[PDB]
């Protein structure tokens, strides 16, 4: 499983000014913790609560990155997530979610 410790320092290098140059495994990340929050917004704030002590920062930070809407979401769409998509993605997504 990948660290959980490179989540929130993804999310903590993540830079507003730069949500077009966003290549390679923090892309993925973002949009498993954007899958998180749009499916389950409790789960991901007792997981930022347990796994880092800046809640508050890493919450108001995703809600500039969704305020900007340069960035896709994804439905319900059963096994074609797992399939058009990097597995890293559907990782850090499952494992923020159980």
């Amino acid at each position: 499983i990948i660290s959980t410790d490179e989540i929130i320092e993804c999310l903590q290098n993540a830079k507003i000014q730069d949500i077009e140059n966003w290549k390679g495994n923090n892309l993925a990340i973002i949009k498993g913790l954007i899958r998180t929050y749009n499916e389950e917004k409790n789960r991901l704030v007792e997981f930022f609560e347990d796994n880092c002590v800046n809640s508050l920062y890493l919450v108001e930070k995703l809600k500039e990155i969704i305020n900007s809407g340069s960035i896709t979401v994804g439905k319900s769409v059963t096994s074609k997530f797992i399939r058009n998509n990097h597995p890293l993605t559907v990782e850090t997504y499952l494992k923020t979610k159980l």
